[PDB]
């Protein structure tokens, strides 16, 4: 197996429509959750969410006109848009354009989402029933698939290596990262872009999720405070969106070129909990599975973490993530921190393991553990670092990244600063 | 890396609710190809589709009741229900049931869908508008998201392994089996459910389909001629629906245990077009790089390929695969024999690169090619055995499939009889 490391990050988020302001406002302690006011949510009983900053890309906003032209944006769901624009970031960043033949076929696109274009579907839905077949767009099919983020960012950029995606609710993200550096690893690809992308703030999704009685519904008038992962008051996750991509390349041919190296993913672990459909296991076994394969992949001793980022998704089941990683550690549980970042931007679903990624690989080029926010009185006591309110500044190199996903579906992935 | 074999099949299709007499059906000749009679079609531009036979289960008919309990099956989206029904088989063919930890654990599930939930979101959708959020079902988010697929089956079976999904389109099937190989192959899995599963007989996605022109049109009063691939008069695909579902094995374990073996999974091959979201590469490039991508995984030269499945839709783009097809057999191309089953049992969609990997399996196990149905007057000549309108018995040892989904995402498996 080849290494892998990443070498460009993009990212659109709840707090900033790029990578740096994003991580800025994170470490800040800003939040990315407010009250809804695009849409009606006045019968919801859930009016908030975290949403990204709209504008003309200044001062950290977000504007999808710069990334794909205004006439094209209409022929897809918003999924697709964050995709493209969390690509052209990446890319950017790794400075890889790929021109030559060559190029072009060892670079490919893994991005996945768990929910993907819903949205359209409903409104095309309305226009079947209303006006009739001939009034659906020729555009309906391909602006909905799920694969078709990575279809357009191929498109926009000439990739013509593997062109693969996933679907794999809260944990997409995570498993989308872990298989594109396995088609590196094995030699199908030289470079990959891969993440997750979600665009689920609409009226359809959040009557779903109310209606399973998935988000929170007791803090609509104080929504900075709504997700709290950990806290004896946590009342369910706050829904998220945007969209997080990363450049995976061969080691050796980002040594050749001269690549900025982040980070190596060294570690990829799946398991299943085979429970129940939206619940997790009571036992946790399943995420320790996840957590225990991943470690060993990275021939990794947990006496060598540094840093854990949580699935925490601000709901009873925090704690039992909570538990198995106590299991995992042991020993060596007072020496490692671990928070929830979707204290901050919310749950982002299809996105959020990618976003995580990010996340974690920021913590090891900037020594420092994003905060828990909110967490004013935990569920119960642990010898683990939640690192609450304030980031915490501390050595980290090696690090653990959590995703447990409905269905009972696990990734965890690890990677490591890059010496040689 | 280790081996991989195939040791239980398991196909709920347009021909029957089950592999053998899906086999035994496609190899007389018949079609599964109908007129609409469940919804209305009137207005549609298309007005057939390839329709499982629904029935009591006997005589090769399909029982929904007896893999799922009705009230059960109004929870979800006909795919999941599917996709149950043909893990059910593939297990029973497989002869493996794991009740202890170990086994338990050492098995997953990898089905993917192209489409999954859209009926049951637009239905949602109309409720949503008609009578409001609060009439929306607690079972909505998790009967219609693609990955409750693997979900369902994995609690169903106490499937502790991988628990994983992709969504690809058009070979949504081939990337779900040659993944779960992987996992496999590099000890993540003992053992596999691997596959495809697909519901879109509806009027949304027939109209979406239509309106992208991407279905036949010209042949409603004509069902079973509207399938023929390679043909001068073919107009576009049929849909079709179902589920196709394969028991991965290392080959170690399926020894110990004494399982039959069906065959071995050798190779796979991805790449991208990077041209089009809905049309194939004029070019062929991209199909050609996946096919030889799979071949040389697989160590196999052309000189030794017997069969190879086509992707072969009905559609234009049929003439674009056989160049390829030609450029990768060179001076082997007389040797080789290539059909496209979707000339008898449609486009399975998300189903049918797994559907069209059991055919290959079945083609080595009875030495027989498949049929090209309907090919009474062929675009162009070739050297290639299109084997039209009769299956050809033949030596058949070494098979190649292709599938080649809108997004432009394209992959190849190679498959071989196991001698040891
Ligand atoms: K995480
Ligand atoms: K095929």
């Amino acid at each position: 197996m080849r290494r892998v490391v990443i070498t460009g990050l993009g990212l659109v988020s709840p707090l900033a429509g790029d990578v740096e302001y994003s991580w800025k406002r994170l470490l800040e302690g800003k939040s990315g959750v407010r009250r809804i006011t695009e849409f009606d949510v006045s019968d919801l009983s859930c009016q908030i969410a975290a949403r990204i900053p709209v504008g003309d890309g200044t001062n950290g906003t977000y504007n999808a006109d710069l990334h794909m032209e205004s006439k094209e944006q209409r022929k897809v769901d918003a999924f697709i848009v964050y995709a493209i624009a969390a690509a052209d970031q990446a890319l950017a960043d790794a400075e890889w354009f790929p021109k030559s033949d060559e190029d072009q076929i060892c670079t490919g696109v893994l991005i996945g989402s768990g929910i993907g274009g819903i949205e359209g579907i409903v409104e095309a839905g309305y226009t079947l029933r209303d006006k009739g077949p001939r009034r659906i767009s020729p555009f309906f099919i391909p602006g909905r698939l799920i694969n078709l983020a990575s279809g357009y960012v191929s498109i926009k950029y000439g990739l013509r290596g593997p062109n693969h995606s996933v679907v794999t609710a809260c944990s997409t993200g995570a498993h989308a990262i872990g298989d594109a550096a396995r088609l590196i690893a094995l030699g199908d690809a030289d470079v990959m872009l891969a993440g997750g992308t979600e665009s689920p703030i609409n009226r359809i999704s959040l009557a779903g999720f109310s209606a399973c009685r998935a988000l929170s519904t007791c803090r609509n008038d104080d929504p900075e405070r709504a997700s709290r992962p950990y806290d004896v008051d946590r009342d369910g996750f706050v829904m998220g969106e945007g969209a997080a991509i990363v450049v995976l390349e061969e080691l050796e041919h980002a040594k050749k070129r001269g690549a900025r190296i982040y980070a190596e993913i060294i570690g990829y672990g799946l398991s299943g909990d085979a429970y129940h459909i939206t619940a997790p296991s009571e036992s946790g076994e399943g995420a320790q599975r996840s957590m225990m394969a991943a470690l060993k992949r990275a021939q990794v001793n947990v006496s060598e973490l540094d840093y854990i980022n949580a699935h925490g998704t601000s709901t009873m089941a925090d704690v039992i993530e909570l538990a198995a990683v106590e299991r995992v550690l042991g020993y060596y549980a007072p020496q490692v921190s671990m928070s929830s970042t979707k204290s901050s931007i919310g749950h982002l679903l299809g996105a959020a393991g990618a976003a995580e990624a990010i996340f974690c690989v920021l913590a090891i080029r900037d020594n420092i553990a994003p905060a828990t926010l909110n967490l004013e009185n935990p569920s119960i006591e642990t010898k683990i670092d939640l690192v609450p309110h304030k980031p915490r500044e501390r050595k980290i190199d090696t690090v653990l990244s959590n995703s447990f996903g409905f269905g009972g579906t696990n990734a965890s992935l690890v990677m490591r600063r890059f010496s040689e």
